[PDB]
């Protein structure tokens, strides 16, 4: 007999073992349990800080919820009206020199005339061929110059991709991207053009809420302590070392044995092969590919710079840097980094010189988030990477040689990005039936690996939707169904369902 | 204070009411009740029995299942391998002297030559205008010409909708048909030409199962049998005459008043409209287009004739005959009509005659049931129809004049089919959401009146899944995205559920 | 016994008759003559002179030459370098304020940009129509809209060419046009709007000669001066009154009778079959459609304003002025209008005022040239139309209110242009066959009545090959294959051809 | 001061040279002489005689005229009803032991089903994509898949263009096949096929006359025989041995000098640029493509066999014969075989088998003419090919093992096609002009190599049209534009034109 017994066992308190964790508290009829070797819940949508008080997210985290179950257990975790700040979103693509509004093909405008043409024509190209179309396009790169054209392709989805999922777009399968048609808006890429409009795809109503304190960590934080503390274990002790998927039993670092009768598996797949000793699936996961995403953070003194105003996230497809994306982590929070009155020494100007005071001055300050991708086809140089980091910033514009930097932060997350290769799917459907017919539900950014539901909401409601399927029979939407999930508003499901209304009565 | 109070109240015991209870009582947690008019269930998939013995659907009832839920309910009501009988799913078209095997279209080898050439020309046409097609079709009539061409359409699809539909092509969507292009498989028709190959799209796999007993009708019975009797009320006992939605109450024929927090009524919504006294509802209610079904049974003495063998149901295009659709019922069970031994006496010869003799005479007998569709466009004479059927029955040569009929029916449906016209989902999209609002789950054949989700399967789960929305915040998948529940075997949800396994333990 | 005989007579003395009758002087084989109702030979290709020294061409005639055979006539005719002036091909469409140059479509960077927008997404909508094509264009119309898109058409050619033909562009075959594919050069208008290019179809490749005296007229009187004389009969002793087909006998006014073998017809087809006393003929000529030409001729006193400039024909599809076409006549040649030395009176100003000064000034003057169609479909007031023309003027800014006219021309031209309606072929095809079997050759702009070959080299070469044909058996491809001649350079025939080199030896 | 001097030289008295010496003769202005190395005029149009009597065109020699002019020199040279018979124009496809009508496409239906199947659905192919194509074929083969899809151009075209050209049909250009556009009839293909319908494209109105006596070589024998003798030296004494095209000066093999203004050269351009001694012509012609045609004759025993019929010719595209063309040479005349009374022995049977006696016997007698291509990528064994040949015939059940050969023929001729190879265009358009530019006018099937018009009216008119060229200016339009005289009736060039009637005034 083992040391605990549960109906239900969850492995992980990210946000989709924590997804599982509220929908089995909800519900409250299976007996369950949640474990997770970091006594800080959160995962990936954790906050790491400085020892200057800079904060730092996993690389930009930016929320946008497709269900009200997310929004339900958010309101609970963080109620007040002050545990949030409401922000535009905001992003760019740096091109040329220029701040070019997203998306991209909307704002071309901005280009040299004669590079404007070429684009145009590119596009007229994939307007016509896209006229007489039959099949669909097999790769990510087939679908971007059938949606783009060569000239805008080359431009930003081509090289900028590369950057975040550091392997080529020709080896990446498209289905992730959605079922809408491969084929140019040629008419409103051209409209703008002619007009020499630009135009972002935000406004008062595409915005999203950041958490005051804590970074996102701050959520999950918050979401974990509406749990029964007691069917928690965080830290060394809730480390899981073994799964053995035939006597339903896992074993913790500290010796500890856990029966399950259903186990819900958040844990990258790759590694829960691994704990389970299970020869066969360590193969198969291992045909899975990922990146891996260093995170830099570069706190700077003095107030928010006008070139960088409000903007929120900023897409890098050019040479000049090695981060794909970066994020102005100080609008999203002002708590996100030190008062005005902390004082702080400077460690070095952007352009890596000394700087002239080693004494300690005061703020305001702001704070830039960078992620940078790695791959065994894309190797980065760890050991120079965050100076390579602070000269694209100043290559960019982003940082001046003179602007002072008074933190740095860099860490390496081996299991970034789940790639949407064009082996993925044939590898996972002889994955994840395979642990389903052990009565292992895999489930999360890596524990099913798909990043097309791989965002904190997808996250979340994976671990609900597969408690869900566990006691209630619910189909498993967002794991099988992406399309579906992320084409809708999902509202059925809520914190607060009938069945609790009815019960209390 | 009402006489009764419920969590939840179901009107009806159709299969979609019968759904609801079914998972009502699964769940076993809010309180609920299911009445009914008829103090037998089954509504629409009931079946009557004529003097002599001869039983009727309501018309042509042949399941095949989405869900397996469905058949969990079904095997629970039935589990005898004896409780029912297998059949191949065959069925063919009657086109100029010619039984012609479904599909239509692949099996023209049968027509004159001239005629092949006239149809796929057309199908010609529509193959190089479906290769540069890039709008869907907006009509029912545009979707037929683009799969089959003109020259087919004409043939089948074209008038034989009409017989069903009681109105014509042009007025009708054609999403209900699904999300498959509007295309042809010209190859394939050609090829059977040339082949001069007729094929049906049956064998050993597709099949159906028939109840041995009572027809389709005895499912129901026996499915409701599983429900506890007490949370039952059928019979004119059980009849609703008015609904106050504002109050949550329900009033019934013998003044019974009943209070729910939820309803689901599975009730023609127009009828429900009416119970309400909701002015707006009624007006809403009566844009929706709807045809009734007569149904004709007649009974005729003799073994099965080698011209009608193993044939299930039969397509009509043609005026020869008023009926669109003809089922050999005698073929789904031998006990949908008297054994061979029973004596009847000839009522009349298929011609119309007087038998030579009154004397009750022994069987064996078979039996063929009849449609017939009535609309505001398409009248039926109540008083002709039945010799109208008959004389089109020997016009179809399904009849010979000298066959002796030993057993009429004739039953009309007022509400029979729900119609998909074009203005159907603009008016539902003001109905279900304003009823939604009062926690009304007007769901089934004419309580949601969606006739791609009309079957008794998805009829029984629309009942399932609004119980489970209501309960669980479960996604009413059959209700919203017909496309989604008919494209897959719906697996997830069982009649035991995890829910119910962890309680028991 | 006719008065005089002759192998081939040429009626008519423009440049088809005289095409004929240098063909038959070069061969000097069969006796010929060639006849004119006028002293002066060139018909629609002559030139007027006002009183005041203002010469004016029956409209802008400018010659773009297909064949060495003409070349060789005019380079004998008018031999010295100085009998010719050489300019640049440039034209510009009046649109909304602008000269924009020529192609219109490559210019509409001039346009507002809202307008650029409109006519971009009318020629995308063309472009992604004509990639899917598969019929030809039945109508002048369809041709336009397949090849500009809504947009553009409606700018200029849709009510340009209503303004040239006086018939709507529905109304007009589309053969005439060429055989080029009717699609559009979306990358090419595409490409300038984002450049901003404007730029004119024209430069030093792209020039016309004109004749450095006596207009365009001047040529046909110096082409006509190489024939021996006493084989022409010029002026009213010239003018054919009848021709009796059947017995191969012309008479002329004075009452001359010429007999002939072949008869090379250039006057109209529809005072031939008048002429020919065939009522048959007469009938299916008066099917045949054609405008009426109105040309006003405006001198105006000063140096030629910067605002005209090297313009030398232009577009007028507006509304504000009834001419379609302008010529800068005075840009043709210097002796178009009185040497500035000339002292004339000034008539009016351009708003119709009187002058201050009745008094003869000098100048420099220069010169307008304006068309105006008429037809049946669009009447032309004969008493305003001069004084609305000058209004034109005014309205498009080719003349200020203050300009000083010094010279006025009108004249009406009643056969202009040979419409090339639908029926047209439909009517040819009756007329000539019956003409032919009469050995009569009806050829020219109004002989053969097709516009596509209806320039001043194309008539002279009808007239050539109508001779080849009749002597040595030639294709007379001018006639019948349009395209043919159109789409090449004709440098095989020569006006000394290796059979007077082989008899000068 | 060469021996003799005319204006204008033609080497080379085949149909070419001849249309150009009677042109010459018919205009009779300028001097000219025509030689030719044979004694016997003709050149490919000539016809062999064997010992035993049996008369041999080279290969397959069907007259269809597209030129009045032609028509005219055959009727003078062959007045007589009687010289002529007129047939139809009945061929055959030996295919899968079936003599199908030609044109194959239309008669697949004698084809077995499965093949027809295959053939349908390959052309189904070609529609659709025949529908969105917007390119030219660039080869021969792009060119039959796309007229015929795959199947059928693998029964036919494809394997029967490689035995007639003797060269992959990659390897050519399609232009040669007319400007038609590159698309199936797919809906008259499947008609024939569904209604099991055959049809020849031959009737009462597509015939073909072939001279009574001396094979085809009787045409041009008669019509230089119109010719005045002294212009002409046909044998050893016509030969030309030298041309030096700067002197314009002919040396002949017996010392005989020419001097002309002007030089028809109808030999093959290759032999013409060695007789030039001009290296960089010889560089050039060497990049033609030319191949070898073996002709083989069998002359059989016996009156016409039933399986033979009313048969013409035929063509071959299985390898189980060498040949690609057969011709039922005795059905072209009685006079192309020896009388029934004719006595000749058996020289073998046609299973290779030499017979009992050396008994003459009688006849009737009929005749088979074989063709087989030869070139650098196609050798021939020219000591076995007759015996493969009549092997050939035993296979293709034209002759049974049985069937007694009584005559055999066979010989090579070096230039027997000129190949439209993809570089065929562009070599002759760096070898044509060059000549031109020396006076001298290279013409016929390989003056100047172009096979579409590379039959004997086309090579008639070759030379006409170069003497009319020369004399009269005229368009050599058969050389430039085989499009154009091949899609239309050449009527207008006689025999007698006016200037010859003109003349005898």
């Amino acid at each position: 007999h083992p040391d605990i017994s549960v109906d239900v066992l969850v492995i992980g308190a990210g946000p989709t073992g924590l997804g599982a964790a509220k929908r089995l508290n909800q519900i409250d009829g299976p007996s369950w349990m949640i474990v997770d070797s970091n006594e800080t819940p959160g995962g990936l949508a954790s906050t790491d800080v400085t020892p200057e008080g800079f904060l730092y997210d996993v690389g930009g985290h930016v929320i946008f919820s497709h269900y009200k179950y997310f929004d339900d257990c958010l309101d609970e975790a963080l109620p007040k009206e002050d545990d949030w700040y409401t922000h535009q979103r905001i992003s760019y693509v740096r091109c040329q020199g220029q701040w070019v509004p997203y998306p991209f093909a909307n704002n071309i405008s901005m280009l040299p005339k004669e590079e404007q043409v070429k684009c145009i024509d590119g596009m007229i190209d994939a307007a016509l061929e896209a006229r007489v179309a039959n099949t669909k396009p097999k790769t990510f790169d087939e679908w971007i110059v059938r949606m783009m054209g060569t000239g805008i392709a080359d431009l930003f989805m081509r090289p900028y991709n590369f950057k975040v999922w550091a392997v080529p777009t020709t080896k990446m399968q498209c289905a992730w991207l959605g079922e809408r048609v491969a084929a140019p808006n040629l008419k409103a890429v051209t409209t703008n053009v002619i007009l020499g409009k630009t135009a972002g795809n935000w406004g008062p109503n595409a915005t999203f809420r950041f958490p005051a304190r804590g970074g996102t960590g701050g959520i999950w934080i918050a979401v974990a302590n509406t749990l029964p503390k007691e069917k928690t274990r965080f830290g060394e002790k809730g480390k899981v070392t073994k799964v053995n998927a035939n006597n339903k039993t896992v074993t913790l670092q500290d010796g500890t044995t856990i029966g399950y009768k259903k186990l819900v598996s958040t844990m990258a797949v790759d590694f829960l092969a691994e704990a389970m000793n299970d020869q066969e699936l360590v193969g198969l996961t291992k045909q899975l590919f990922y990146s891996s995403t260093h995170v830099i953070g570069v706190g700077v003194r003095g107030s928010r710079p006008e070139r960088i105003g409000d903007k929120c996230w900023l897409y890098f497809p050019e040479d000049n840097c090695p981060f794909y994306r970066a994020t102005i982590f100080s609008n999203y929070s002002p708590y996100n980094q030190p008062e005005a009155s902390a004082a702080l020494p400077t460690m070095q100007l952007a352009d890596g010189s000394r700087p002239q005071s080693t004494e300690a001055k005061e703020g305001p300050y702001w704070s830039i988030m960078l992620e940078v991708s790695e791959s065994s086809m894309k190797p980065v140089n760890q050991e120079t990477i965050l100076a390579d980091c602070i000269q694209g910033l100043v290559n960019t514009e982003m940082l001046k040689p003179t602007d002072e930097i008074v933190s740095t932060y860099h860490r390496r997350f081996d299991h970034g990005y789940p790639t949407p290769t064009l082996e993925r799917e044939g590898t996972l459907t002889q994955i994840l039936p395979k642990l389903q017919d052990k009565d292992i539900w895999s489930r999360g950014r890596f524990g099913s690996w798909r990043y097309e539901v791989g965002n904190q909401d997808h996250s979340f409601m994976l671990g609900v939707e597969a408690v869900d399927n566990i006691v209630n029979g619910a189909v498993e939407l967002t794991l099988n169904y992406p399309d579906f999930v992320n084409g809708r508003q999902n509202t059925e499901r809520r914190l607060v369902d009938g069945a609790q209304v009815f019960a209390k009565s």
